[PDB]
This record gives structure tokens, C-alpha cells and sequence, in this order.
């Protein structure tokens, strides 16, 4: 069926948890080995979240690989992103060397450091530009450059130097700061005008290393920050956007990390944001 009438027959039917569910029962099962050795315990922040093996993320280090991070790579849409979770005190700097070795250019961040008065991932950026970061365990330092505070998200400019050889590279932290503690927004206008600003800075271009993309577990909002822009994409390169079928992007993703989409009401926010957001593009 097409998307926008799918959609209010199953809000007149109220039938949003019966099709979650037949999504979790499809859902790929991998094997996650790596992410459950006793060594890597305190690398993983929730017990049931792991990156599976065939597609995690591996640090360019002999002693211990291990990240909580996936590769999510969309072949029809020609994009790719690494999506992990909120990075804890003893993995601040596993991911800053991520960041490096995968060559990426922007930093998606969906969550605050406290919600729900719990800390959901470490400070792990600079918060003001006179007080660098330094991490010795990967030896990288990190520095704040510029910052640009908006209603709905903040923008940040950062430097990241490698000081093993000093060459330095500009990083780009795109922070969605206005998600609710509970639930979901009301409107998806405001997550589509950050997707948008994330897209027009280059971070999601084939010039560079994947996005990373990032909340708390790494699942549930990222689920929805990648499903609606590959949908989107996908709408905008076919002859027939009414072919583009949700349900089958979010199976197609869940190959590459489990779990994405974390509710009945996250999968009914994601088709709302793909809706309003093909009409924005046409072109209109
Ligand atoms: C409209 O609110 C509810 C609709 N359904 S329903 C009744 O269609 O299945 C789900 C139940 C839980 C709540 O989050 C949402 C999603
Ligand atoms: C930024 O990542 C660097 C961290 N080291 S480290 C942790 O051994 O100092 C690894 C060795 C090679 C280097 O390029 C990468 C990976």
C-alpha cells in the first residue's frame, strides 16, 4: 500500500502495536559474540543492545577492537551510517578514535547528557573553547572552536588532532536537544529541519566517512534519524515514490544492528516525518 493511507488505516484501526510487532517477529537474528566476552562488560552500556558481529564497527587496535557501533550501508540509497551508543566514561576515547579512523565529518547527538534525572552518556565534548579535551588512552586531543545554540538544536564546530602524527581535522556535532523525556514530538517539523541542516553541511555525502549517529542505547531515536532520510532519498531517486515501502527500509536496516525502532510510537512518528517531509521537498 502507499504510506500516507497505510497510515490512517492503521490509526483508525488502532492497530500501530499489531504491525510493530510483526516487525519484531521478521526482525534478522546474528550473532553478537564479540560484544558478550567478560573483557568487554564495561564497554556496553545496556546488557540486551549489541552491535552484531558481521557489521560492528572495529578499532584500529591489537589489544581490544571492541565498540559498541554498527555500519548500517543502504545499497540502493548509495548512504551509510554508523550508529552507536551514547559513549560512557571508560569509552570517550574509543570513540573519538572511531570518529578518526572512520573518516567521518559530523557527530549526530539525539539525546541530553541527563534525562529523566539519570545520566544517559558522558560529557564527552569540550564546552568551552579555552578548556581542550585530552584522551590519553587513544592520544587525541579535542577542542571546542564555535558553537550556534537554536531553539530546537545546537551546532558545533570541533577540532580533533591526532598527536601521534598532528594532523588535525574539523568535526561537525549536530545536537537535537528538544526530544521529550517521554514519548515522542507531537510534530516532526522540527526533526526534519534538523535533518535537513545535517544534509546541508556535507556530513551525509559520499565525500566523506559515515555519519555517526547516536542517543542513549543508539536504536530507538537513531533508528528514526536514518530511517526517514533514507526513505526520503529513496522517494526522491525512483520513478514511483508510492513504491517506497517503510516497513521493508526498517527490516532491511535491522540486517546491520537490532533493535532500531524501539516502540509503536517511534515507528508511527517515522511515518509521520517521511509524509510531511516529501511534500517540503517538492518540490514544493
Ligand atoms: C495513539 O496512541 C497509541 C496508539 N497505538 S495503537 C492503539 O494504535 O496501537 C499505540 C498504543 C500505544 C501508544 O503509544 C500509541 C501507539
Ligand atoms: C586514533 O586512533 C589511533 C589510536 N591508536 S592507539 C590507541 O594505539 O594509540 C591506534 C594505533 C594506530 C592509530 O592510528 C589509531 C589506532
Amino acid at each position: 500500500m502507499e504510506m500516507e493511507k497505510e497510515f490512517e488505516q492503521i490509526d483508525k484501526s488502532g492497530s500501530w502495536a499489531a504491525i510493530y510487532q510483526d516487525i519484531r517477529h521478521e526482525a534478522s537474528d546474528f550473532p553478537s559474540r564479540v560484544a558478550k566476552l567478560p573483557k568487554n562488560k564495561n564497554r556496553n552500556r545496556y546488557r540486551d543492545v549489541s552491535p552484531f558481529d558481521h557489521s560492528r564497527i572495529k578499532l584500529h587496535q591489537e589489544d581490544n577492537d571492541y565498540i559498541n557501533a554498527s555500519l548500517i550501508k543502504m545499497e540502493e540509497a548509495q548512504r551509510s551510517y554508523i550508529l552507536t551508543q551514547g559513549p560512557l566514561p571508560n569509552t570517550v576515547g574509543h570513540f573519538w578514535e572511531m570518529v578518526w579512523e572512520q573518516k567521518s565529518r559530523g557527530v549526530v547527538m539525539l539525546n541530553r547528557v541527563m534525562e529523566k534525572g539519570s545520566l544517559k552518556c558522558a560529557q564527552y565534548w569540550p564546552q568551552k573553547e579555552e578548556k581542550e579535551m585530552i584522551f590519553e588512552d587513544t592520544n587525541l586531543k579535542l577542542t571546542l572552536i564555535s558553537e550556534d545554540i537554536k531553539s530546537y538544536y545546537t551546532v558545533r564546530q570541533l577540532e580533533l588532532e591526532n598527536l601521534t602524527t598532528q594532523e588535525t581535522r574539523e568535526i561537525l556535532h549536530f545536537h537535537y536537544t528538544t526530544w521529550p523525556d517521554f514519548g515522542v514530538p507531537e510534530s516532526p517539523a522540527s526533526f526534519l529541519n534538523f535533518l535537513f541542516k545535517v544534509r546541508e553541511s556535507g556530513s551525509l555525502s559520499p565525500e566523506h566517512g559515515p555519519v555517526v549517529v547516536h542517543c542513549s542505547a543508539g536504536i530507538g531515536r537513531s533508528g528514526t534519524f536514518c530511517l526517514a532520510d533514507t526513505c526520503l532519498l529513496l522517494m526522491d531517486k525512483r520513478k514511483d515514490p508510492s513504491s517506497v515501502d517503510i516497513k521493508k527500509v526498517l527490516l532491511e536496516m535491522r540486517k546491520f544492528r537490532m533493535g532500531l525502532i524501539q516502540t509503536a510510537d517511534q515507528l508511527r512518528f517515522s511515518y509521520l516525518a517521511v509524509i510531511e517531509g516529501a511534500k517540503f521537498i517538492m518540490g514544493d
